[PDB]
């Protein structure tokens, strides 16, 4: 990569490397010549991915353990030697228990930033936020435009005021955890003025290859894979209308945030285009014409939101892409094709 | 009051009227010729204050009951006929249990704002926030200036990340509850554009008369009264050097926010000057030479924070005052003098 601000072969700390998005961020860092120390809550959580990366990128990936992101100094040992940090770990269980989701989301973010601020080698930091840190869209509302000043303050209300029993409690607790963790990351930069540059990535519903189906749920792509196998996840209905994005493109957006000089202090939307669950089923039938799939769901509208993707497309074009990877190619990365 | 936006004799709904700050807001509204409907979770919580106000301002105060301010429509009956609303009720127990403090603070605020938005007679709404929605000051830190753009983002971190066992957990939980409730109040105005104007009051440590010591703890002034009687409250150690304000002045600031035409969309600091507990004890010894008082506490130094009090002083001057009521007079309002 020309003009890369982290020299070739530099070490990047990636937190939550056993997770779905984290494994794609690790993959693209390794693919572009960087060494990676990936954290997980246990060595066994990364065992299969370590075997994959040892075979594909020999001697470039290393496992590191961080069991609790809330303990003080959680990342103080794993940060040593790193030129960049990608903080991707956060609770995505959709648990309705506020105290189980919001404190690790905020605590992990701030412990990672504090470790980076105390480590002179760290020059760049990328935080995985979410499109939900800006908005949880409603069906068919024209004229909504989201940009780097958009914040989901509605989620702060709903995460605390909805009863624990509400069917959407977990979704709103999750959105508030992302909103507050990202707000506090930018405030940390303003207050402490550390010697590294921050960028954030805000993915939409991420679709792509599950590298290790044996010990990776696959998050959003695991829900899609369950539907491919005829299982309607209870979590599927706990989602409103929205945009998709390729997991491969999300890997590239984090890489660009870590190494491109023209991307500084940005909130990078990973939002390719709207989609619905009947478009997913239509692509399954096209890719696997012999297979039986669930019947179409009722029409659940469309997300008409428009995002300021200028830095997102600047990153993809600087890293050799023509634009966003298509919805059909993103689903094919996950479920393949019959022929 | 000349040029008042709420005509003379208008009705103002005051939530949490049995509380310390709420009873002073009710007192100054009644003193300036407005009718007040004050709410409490039971009629007995307001019985003694109702007796006071019936004797001092006959036929001007009405008790109203709002048992639960978190549920939907909680303020739907008490809002009828109101030209102004002062929302004062919020948890001030300093409990370290986040889920017992933050949800009623946010939920009560938003439920009052939604009731006001649905009621065309409501022209003004004043929310009691806190100086802690901007900052929890650290000792002897120079150059900190708080203005209408200051927000206590540090409290959002500490309220969730500190363990429940931390000595300051309750203080940070309380500061976050004020910070989030007031942020969501301004967001509500921006999102819904209702036909009323919001102003907020951010008091410092409020000192003044406890009107009904039999059924009012007196909050901050109750801690001062315990110290006057020789008792060091366990909560006193949570209040280090910080600013004080007269309870009488806080009553006037809410009155100005409800009725002065020149105060709109403002965050009004109720911050008179720094104080420390040794200054409180020195005033006690001066006012009561025959009583013994506790020895001085360890000199923790002073709060050096400076607040933008330009709208606060505009309100006090418009309501006939020269400026802030002094520290010695505020303490004398609570404990009197020996002769
Ligand atoms: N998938 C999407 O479409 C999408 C969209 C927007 C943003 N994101 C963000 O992407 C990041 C990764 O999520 P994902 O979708 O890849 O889900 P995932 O596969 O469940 O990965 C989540 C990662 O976070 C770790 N983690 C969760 N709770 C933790 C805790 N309490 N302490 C330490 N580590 C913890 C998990 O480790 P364990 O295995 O040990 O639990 C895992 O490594 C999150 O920040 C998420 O908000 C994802
Ligand atoms: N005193 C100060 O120095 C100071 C400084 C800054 C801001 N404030 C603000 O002033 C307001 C009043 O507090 P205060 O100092 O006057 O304390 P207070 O004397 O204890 O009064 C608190 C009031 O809030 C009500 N309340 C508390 N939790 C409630 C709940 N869950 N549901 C309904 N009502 C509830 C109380 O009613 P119950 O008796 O029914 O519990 C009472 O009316 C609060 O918003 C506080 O943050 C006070
Ligand atoms: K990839
Ligand atoms: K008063």
């Amino acid at each position: 990569i020309d003009n890369a601000v982290l020299p070739a072969g530099s070490l990047v700390l990636v937190t939550g490397a056993n997770g779905f998005v984290g494994s794609h961020v690790v993959e693209q860092l390794l693919e572009h010549g960087y060494k990676v120390r990936g954290t997980a809550r246990s060595a066994s959580k990364l065992a299969n991915l370590q075997k994959r990366w040892d075979a594909k990128y020999p001697g470039r990936f290393e496992t590191a353990v961080v069991e609790d992101m809330l303990k003080d100094g959680a990342y103080d040992e794993v940060i040593k030697g790193a030129a960049g940090v990608a903080h991707i770990a956060s609770p995505v269980s959709f648990s309705p228990k506020y105290d189980e989701v919001v404190p690790p989301a905020i605590g992990g973010t701030l412990n990672a930033l504090r470790a980076a601020a105390a480590t002179p080698s760290v020059k760049r930091f990328v935080l995985t936020s979410s499109m939900m840190a800006a908005i949880v869209p409603k069906p068919n509302v024209p004229g909504i435009y989201l940009d780097e000043k958009s914040w989901n303050l509605e989620s702060i209300d709903k995460a605390v005021t909805l009863p624990e029993s509400h069917k959407e409690k977990g979704l709103w607790v999750y959105a508030a955890s992302k909103t507050m963790a990202e707000m506090l990351a930018w405030h940390f930069m303003d207050e402490n003025k550390p010697h590294f540059t921050l960028n954030t990535v805000l993915p939409a519903y991420t679709i792509g290859t599950i590298f290790d189906p044996e010990t990776q749920s696959g998050s959003t792509s695991g829900i899609v894979m369950k539907l491919f196998n005829g299982e309607v996840s209870p979590m599927l209905a706990l989602f409103g209308p929205q945009h998709y994005v390729s997991a491969f493109d999300i890997g590239l957006l984090h890489l660009g945030c870590l190494v491109l000089p023209q991307i500084e202090r940005r909130r990078v939307y990973g939002t390719a285009a709207p989609f619905d669950w009947n478009m997913v089923l239509a692509v399954f039938r096209k890719l696997w014409p012999s297979k039986t799939f669930p019947a179409d769901f009722p029409d659940q509208g469309q997300d008409l939101s428009v995002f300021d993707t200028r830095p997102s497309l600047e990153i993809l074009k600087s890293l050799g892409r023509e634009g966003w990877r298509s919805f059909e190619d993103s689903i094919k990365d996950l479920v393949g094709s019959e022929f």
